[PDB]
RNA sequence: AAAAAAAAAAAAAAAAAACUAGAUACUAACACAUUUAAUUUUUUUUUGUU
């Protein structure tokens, strides 16, 4: 809803098109932050509302080291970039299981006590 | 220009109020297009990764 908020000012000005939009400012970013989920959705299932914008190639939930429960984050790289600008701008603010998620795009740096998690995901998404 | 008179009835201290609706004049240099670049509507169960 911060963003949302940008993109009607924009379009409202007809901005139409990325050299124009503040979604240039990236252009060499793939992965998004997806805020504010609920709890019990699992990779799988974020990996269910974020083909409609584009193929994933890779995935990160964010889930505490002990329990190994959701944090209640993500990082979802888009094989083409342009799904980002796509995804950002038309599913944010959107209801899941009550609560409206957040999108926006992220640099995202890989941690190395993560590195199995990398493979046992890329095995899946390498599986297509 | 100009040269009077005379025969014992009256007097007066100068319409409202209320109700309900309608009719028309009028009063305040009243206000009538700019308003938006520091500053509080921006609200949620804390949870953005070398």
């Amino acid at each position: 809803n911060k963003i949302q908020q940008i993109n009607d000012k924009e379009l409202q000005s007809g901005i139409l098109s990325p050299h124009q939009s503040w979604h240039n400012e990236y252009k060499d970013n793939a992965y998004i932050y997806i805020g504010n989920l609920n709890r019990e959705l699992t990779e799988g299932d974020i990996l269910t509302v974020f083909s409609e914008y584009g193929v994933p190639v890779d995935v990160i939930l964010s889930r505490d080291e002990n329990t190994g429960e959701s944090q209640g984050f993500a990082y979802l790289k888009y094989e083409d970039q342009r799904s980002t600008i796509l995804a950002v701008d038309n599913l944010n603010g959107f209801k899941i299981g009550g609560r409206a998620l957040k999108i926006d795009h992220t640099f995202y740096r890989p941690k190395r006590s993560l590195q199995k998690y990398y493979e046992a995901v890329k095995e899946e998404l390498d599986r297509d």
